[PDB]
């Protein structure tokens, strides 16, 4: 029922949207279609969903239809299995609740992450200070410091900011991530000219296909120094435990296809999502000093220029908090959210979508809906604040999503936002290089927007 430009022949209307630039084209064709459209790519049938209402119902209300994945041709490369899916593209079933739940279950027993942040974040702190006047673009320093925390809690240890190995994963980490959206990967997907044609297959995925021979490298490792009488101190070893205890059957998904692939979901998304959003919010702060400031004090009056910042502090800081938060809505990291799929036939807003209709949750539409916030467009820190100041989450508020598919990383993800950014401002002021015009607003699309390339300098106080 949902409303779609006609579809030409053969290739479906894969043309008339472009891929390289796709959340432009969506809100082109919102404006048409309406809040919610359609449109065919191929054979496969797709439905946008735009502004919170039609999010919400489809994830929320209809979230037990809706949890599911549609599928991936192209994965093929990769060489994933109906036995090792990882969590990110896995279909919704036993295999893919195991490794949620184990993965959710796992960061937790692993106070004691507080306090490993705010170690990571020293080791930040003083890389930045080391270029005290000169202009510096602190996107890649940012990436190293985020990528150190999910090393700890993945493969044990952290990385030297000066090791080639670290340094070649966040290369190809970022370059696997773009390789996730464009024209190449969707045609591809459409129609088998993929198979049997290694021009193309091999181009496409190349980045995330050498990324995981480097992570194979570093669990085999990892795997070889493996002692079973010692408890785990970090999720592959627990990983490895668990392939011990589940070797009674060969349907559990516990197995050495998957803890690669596992391994590489919690990985890479906590290396990029978090440092993407610590990079929009220091060019946030460079472009609105004003807003930089009055967090910097409340910085000063409770946790103070002395002593790290906890977690517990968070709880007596609304401003900073609201910051945060307004900096991942604005940010708007990750506008399409990740490809769903309903599991049977399902309605929004009014039409009905059938089953195995791919959805796309538009997070930005959600972030930024016309009917919800004050100032929408404008960084306005006061979205999460009430009439005395006191913090305040409005439900459009889903960076991370919802339904069954929700982050599982927003925990981990709010911790090291909070504990990175505070203790970045409270030793340190950041302002754009003296000479150096005015950096943009917009940011750069490559699957997850990202802030268009800028430097600042950063002070002490
Ligand atoms: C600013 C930080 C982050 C943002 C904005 C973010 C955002 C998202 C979004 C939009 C989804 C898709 C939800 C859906 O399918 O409906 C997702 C899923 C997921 N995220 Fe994140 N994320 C962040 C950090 C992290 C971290 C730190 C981790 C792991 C350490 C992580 C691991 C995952 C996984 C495994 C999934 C898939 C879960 C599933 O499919 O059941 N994310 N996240
Ligand atoms: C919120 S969607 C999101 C956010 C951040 C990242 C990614 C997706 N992925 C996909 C995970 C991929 C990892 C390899 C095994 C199969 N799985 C699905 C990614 C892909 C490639 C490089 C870096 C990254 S980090
Ligand atoms: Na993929």
């Amino acid at each position: 029922l949902p409303p779609g430009p006609l579809p030409l022949p053969g290739l479906g209307n894969l043309l008339h949207v472009d891929f390289q630039n796709t959340p432009y084209c969506f809100d082109q064709l919102r404006r048409r279609f309406g809040d919610v459209f359609s449109l065919q790519l191929a054979w496969t049938p797709v439905v946008v969903l735009n502004g919170l209402a039609a999010v919400r119902e489809a994830l929320v209300t209809h979230g037990e239809d809706t949890a599911d994945r549609p599928p991936v041709p192209i994965t093929q490369i990769l060489g994933f299995g109906p036995r090792s899916q990882g969590v990110f593209l896995a279909r919704y079933g036993p295999a893919w609740r195991e490794q949620r739940r184990f993965s959710v279950s796992t960061l937790r027993n692993l106070k004691s992450l507080e306090q490993w942040v705010t170690e990571e974040a020293a080791c930040l702190c003083a890389a930045f200070a080391n270029h005290s006047g000169r202009p510096f673009r602190p996107n890649g320093l940012l990436d190293k410091a985020v990528s150190n925390v999910i090393a700890s809690l993945t493969c044990g240890r952290r990385f030297e900011y000066d090791d080639p190995r670290f340094l070649r994963l966040l290369d190809l980490a970022q370059e696997g991530l773009k390789e996730e959206s464009g024209f190449l990967r969707e045609v591809l997907n459409a129609v088998p000219v993929l198979l049997h044609i290694p021009a193309l297959a091999g181009k496409v995925l190349r980045f995330q296909k050498a990324f995981l021979t480097q992570l194979d490298e570093l669990l085999t490792e990892h795997r070889m120094t493996w002692d079973p009488a010692q408890p785990p101190r970090d999720l592959t070893e627990a990983f490895l435990a668990e392939m011990e205890k589940a070797k009674g059957n060969p349907e559990s998904s516990f197995n050495d296809e998957n803890l690669r692939i596992v391994v590489a979901d919690l990985f890479s998304a906590g290396m990029v999502t978090t440092s993407t959003t610590l990079a929009w919010g220091l060019l946030l702060m460079i472009l609105h000093p004003d807003v930089q400031r009055r967090v910097q004090q409340e910085i000063d009056d409770v946790i103070g220029q002395v002593r790290r910042p906890e977690m517990g502090d968070q709880a007596h800081m609304p401003y900073t908090t609201a910051v945060i938060h307004e900096v991942q809505r604005f940010g708007d990291i990750v506008p399409l959210g990740v490809t769903h799929m309903t599991s049977r036939d399902i309605e929004v807003q009014g039409f009905r979508i059938p089953k195995g209709t791919t959805l796309i949750t538009n997070l930005s539409s959600v972030l930024k809906d016309e009917a919800v916030w004050e100032k929408p467009f404008r960084f306005h820190p006061e979205h999460f604040l009430d009439a005395q100041g006191h913090f305040v989450k409005p439900e459009a508020f889903l960076p991370f999503s919802a339904g069954r598919r929700a982050c599982l990383g927003e925990p981990l993800a709010r911790m090291e936002l909070f504990l990175f950014f505070t203790s970045l401002l409270q030793h340190f002021s950041f302002s754009v290089p003296t000479g150096q015009p005015r950096p943009s607003h917009h940011g750069v699309f490559a699957f997850l927007v990202s802030p268009s390339p800028y430097e600042l300098c950063a002070v002490p106080r």
